[PDB]
């Protein structure tokens, strides 16, 4: 199916001075990699693709924190827009989980017999998603799909690819739009690349 | 300031004046606080948060699940301030569920709060007992400061008298849903704050 | 009939909202918050598409007061049309009404309206005289249909009885500014609709 | 100064199936050239640049219809957002004009521009001859300053040498539509900037 918006390995990105950038990170980012408004435009379209394939039965939206919170909130807002401007709509429930083994959610028995949409910020090797999916399938959901904002082109991939992708990106470390570098850079609406100064100041 | 005061005799708006998810058509009586009104109030709240807390690294604490919309929209408005001004501060986020010492579920170690400007984000304050006990727990990790932003505060004689630092709307003692406030997990997928209908209370009764 | 706002409606305190500093002392109350304007306009866009979405739409913006409603109304119409399975193209036009009965300045040859679904977008209907007259001028070129969306309709004893087809809000006979509604060319740069204070009315009096 | 966002001559664009596109233009478009969200992000930064240079005196924002209305609306929305989330801000008035094949159609009296800070807002500069002509008329009325913002500037050898003060994007010498930019009045109702396809150039040709 669709592999998303392909960002080539040689993408230059954009000069920071062409966009509005948080003052505290000005010296800490290299380039803007994916502008926030382009994330919205892509997400809008994924929202329609999601409803096409899953609007026929109750959806349980499952946000993988922390990185996924922003993508999850905006994906859901566009899905909500679809549901209030059209005759066809089905209820949605939401839940949140963090991965260490699953940390702090509803009991997974809520997923049984439901359309489960797992929402992720990034897929790298895909090992984590494979592991979460084999766990979720033990609870017998009607169906389980994975929406991920980014998929990284990496040789370390184990072969997993999600059902809805936003962008496919080089094997580069990106921050922003809730993706972090040691907890920092979540408070940034663009996806960006850290500068050298940057990763020093916030090294662990 | 108690925020935007909605009075006990406010009728709210007929469902037909607004766009409503069709599957909740029968289950809501009135729209209580339209989404765009929530946005406008949150915009102001974002400015008051930065004026008081912008001096030092903020840790924003979302109280799941009901707080997640208010949290994302408040942080969105704070982000918009920080990329359009000459002074801002880094801000990290964490998410927690709450169930005597209050049981905090998930979350980083609370030592991550030591010495930070901590902001707790809540969907609604009712008796105040939950924030009072969470505050009592957080102060023991020695934050620089700790403050609470709540979209909604209920006027109730059952209040233990706790007032949060930032409040969107002060509302009557009525059960409201929407904007991530649920009735048995339903109605989170609704952008307006609304009052639950009678058919809908029975239809979704646990 | 649209969102009805009553005579004794208080409005909202300026300090609960974000307000441009240069107008802080010039307004008495926020009358209709921006975000509430948007919520109603989303719904109106759906009515428009249902009634006129079957044939080419020509949307006519009545400058200057209409430009803000017009832009937002059309943006919610575009949002429907890239998320439906059957949409229709729309073209746009802009006009100003000058006396000496009504002169249509700017805008295309009215022959372009023949056979089209014509939507006239207006900021406020006061007496209804302007709209009645423009309608009679447009019906002369034989549009497939002509409809009026007005953001505001005033309640008045001096109304000549014209009623638009789509109404945002029905309001008292107060003097409101904001959201592109002006006083002596001022207050167009303000997202909320507000009532003008006495200080402000003197400060900008022509 | 900022030459704006430089879109190369070889830029491939994006496939239409990766974005939400109006149904009725499905076949009429080749690629998305500049997504609506990119335009927004860039405009947000032009609003800060505009304010930093013109924000010390009453601004008259002059929208050149019809192509400029979208960019005008969004630029002024980002400017308003700055003015209500900072301590100090300056008032702003708006006028609209249309050009005919040299002749300024509509608009207030050009004397309303004397001593003002005039911001002319344009969708596209190509040769620049029209902007030079417009400036030559505005300058007869002695503005305090006059500046031009253009969403798009074409890299063309046919350029007469004129450069605007604020530029969103520097684009190839090729024909784009959307975001109010039209082809025989069509494609204005589209939020992305895009390249017309063959079916489309033929379907709406003059
Ligand atoms: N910011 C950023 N993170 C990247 C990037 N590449 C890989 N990662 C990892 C990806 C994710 C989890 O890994 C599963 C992937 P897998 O498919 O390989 O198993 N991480 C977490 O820290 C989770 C905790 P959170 O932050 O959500 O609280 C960092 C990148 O380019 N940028
Ligand atoms: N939807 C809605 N809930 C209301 C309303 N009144 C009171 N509540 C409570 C508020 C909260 C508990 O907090 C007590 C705070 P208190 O200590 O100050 O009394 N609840 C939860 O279910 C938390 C789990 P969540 O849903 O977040 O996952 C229900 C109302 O009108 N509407
Ligand atoms: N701001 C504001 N104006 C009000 C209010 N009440 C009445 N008006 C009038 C209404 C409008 C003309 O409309 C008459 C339609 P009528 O024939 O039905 O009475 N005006 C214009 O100045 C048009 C030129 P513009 O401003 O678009 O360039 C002012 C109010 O409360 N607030
Ligand atoms: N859509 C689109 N138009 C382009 C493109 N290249 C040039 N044009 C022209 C540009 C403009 C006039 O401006 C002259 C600029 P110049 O003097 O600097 O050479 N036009 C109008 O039709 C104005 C009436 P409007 O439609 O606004 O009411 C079309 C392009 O790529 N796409
Ligand atoms: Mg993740
Ligand atoms: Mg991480
Ligand atoms: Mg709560
Ligand atoms: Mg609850
Ligand atoms: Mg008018
Ligand atoms: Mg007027
Ligand atoms: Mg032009
Ligand atoms: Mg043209």
């Amino acid at each position: 199916r669709s592999p998303g918006v392909v960002i080539s390995d040689d993408e230059p990105g954009y000069d920071l001075d062409l966009f509005a950038i948080p003052n505290h990170y000005a010296e800490d980012l290299e380039r803007v990699f994916i502008p926030h408004g382009l994330i919205m435009d892509r997400t809008e379209r994924l929202a329609r693709d999601v409803m096409k394939e899953m609007g026929g039965h109750h959806i349980v939206a499952l946000c993988v924190l922390k990185g996924g919170y922003k993508f999850f909130a905006d994906l859901l807002d566009y899905i909500k827009a679809l549901n209030r401007n059209s005759d066809r709509s089905i209820p949605m429930t939401v839940d949140f989980i963090r991965l260490k083994k699953v940390i702090g959610g509803d009991d997974l028995s809520t997923l049984t017999g439901k359309n489960v949409l797992i929402v992720e910020d990034i897929i790298d090797t895909g090992k984590t998603m494979q592991t979460l999916l084999s766990l979720v399938r033990q609870y017998n959901p009607k169906m389980v799909k994975v929406a991920s904002l980014l998929v990284k082109r990496t040789p370390r991939s184990v072969g997993y690819k999600p059902d809805f992708v936003g962008f496919e990106i080089p094997d580069k470390f990106v921050v922003g739009y809730a993706l972090d570098y040691n907890e920092y850079f979540r408070d940034l609406n663009h996806v960006a690349v850290i500068s050298e100064t940057g990763k020093a100041k916030y090294k662990a």
